[PDB]
């Protein structure tokens, strides 16, 4: 009974972007900042609808990272949310199945930063904890992303990505992961 | 009778992706590498068609850069091409008008790397030579992108200082 649509940010209306913001604010219970919203704009949105009402969302952002010394094209997962009264029905799983398809068609590696509880959902669609060190840019130089190690997860089904290598992410505002 | 379509890489049929490869190889007369092709995948494609034949293309890739110390979200233009026999009919201009729309809706700044004899097209839809320093990552440290200074152009729908420094994100091949 839930319909799924994949739309680029450039294909959304202002009202649809606003409904997305509203869904994220309500679904994260105050844990979602203006920088977090910036992070979810510019790539592909997978949106779940009950009739015309938006009830679920995940976005896939293109990021450009280094894996040890090697450049790697990343599909970075942002702003995963399902409206509270619609949870535990499998919507989040369906959103990730669509997310995996987009990543497989476009990028060398999927990455996301998960809450300690939220890891089971991603693990159930094949994602694994990233085992290597994580780095981010601060004032133009790389530092260790100590707080994120153990929480970042990756995916590339049937690929040859070394999950024990270091990742060096690209720069943004707010949380870099 | 040229039709324009905007399609994410994830929405391209396999037929469209192969047609795109051929169009780029034929249109750039040998100066388009496998890294250049990797660079045009992962974002939005604006494609021009004569009936069912692909005859023009431009892609807009999301990149994450620094403007001086400030993080900025960039729409980066890649793989601009029109099949030779279709050129000088305004297709490239229309591709760029569509590109400007996509950038205005998604990103803080448009950037591209133009050839010395190929800046007039972008200038005619509002783009300007970037006047500040350009930097790229090598060995995980930023170095100057001297080659590109005077060739990279930017566009803001806007309050952006074109004399500020740009620090791009990492990739294979040409960083710009
Ligand atoms: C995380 C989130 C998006 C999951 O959305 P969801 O639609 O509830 O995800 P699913 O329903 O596919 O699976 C969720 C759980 O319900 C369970 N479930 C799904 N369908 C079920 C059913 N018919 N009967 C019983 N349990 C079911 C799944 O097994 C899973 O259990 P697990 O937590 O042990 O894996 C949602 O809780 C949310 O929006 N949280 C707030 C924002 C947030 O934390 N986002 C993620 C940041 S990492
Ligand atoms: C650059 C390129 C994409 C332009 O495609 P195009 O469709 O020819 O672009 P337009 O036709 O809109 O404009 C092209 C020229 O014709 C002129 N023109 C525009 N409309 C015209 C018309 N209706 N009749 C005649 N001339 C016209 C433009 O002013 C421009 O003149 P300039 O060469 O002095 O800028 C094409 O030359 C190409 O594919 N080159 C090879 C790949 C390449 O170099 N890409 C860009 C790298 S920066
Ligand atoms: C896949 C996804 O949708 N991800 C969302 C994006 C959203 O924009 C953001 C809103 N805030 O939340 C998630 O991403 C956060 C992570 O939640 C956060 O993790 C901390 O918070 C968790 C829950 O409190 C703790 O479990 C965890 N140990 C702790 O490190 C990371 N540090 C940064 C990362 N951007
Ligand atoms: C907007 C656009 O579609 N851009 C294409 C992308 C394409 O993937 C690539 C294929 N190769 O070409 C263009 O982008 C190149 C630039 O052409 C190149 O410019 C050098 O080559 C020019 C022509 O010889 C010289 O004029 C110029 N001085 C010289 O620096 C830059 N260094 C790197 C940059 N990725």
């Amino acid at each position: 009974g839930i319909e799924y649509r994949s739309l680029h940010t450039s294909q959304l209306t202002l009202s649809e972007k606003e409904a997305l913001y509203d869904l994220l604010i309500e679904g994260f219970e105050g844990d979602f900042s203006h920088d977090d919203f910036a992070h979810t704009l510019g790539g592909m949105h997978v949106m779940a609808f009950d009739q015309q009402k938006l009830v679920g969302h995940v976005a896939i952002i293109q990021r450009h990272m280094a894996l040890d010394n090697t450049p790697i094209s990343v599909g970075y997962v942002e702003a995963m949310v399902v409206e509270q009264s619609y949870r535990r029905q499998g919507i989040g799983r369906q959103l990730m199945l669509q997310t995996n398809k987009i990543i497989a068609s476009c990028y060398q590696l999927g990455l996301l930063s998960a809450s300690d509880d939220g890891q089971k959902l991603y693990h159930s669609v094949g994602w694994q904890i990233w085992k290597g060190k994580l780095f981010e840019l601060k004032q133009g130089s790389y530092i260790r992303s100590i707080e994120e190690e153990g929480g970042v997860m990756g995916w590339k089904a049937d690929g040859e990505v070394d999950f024990t290598a270091s990742l060096y992410c690209d720069f943004r505002g707010g949380d870099q992961w």
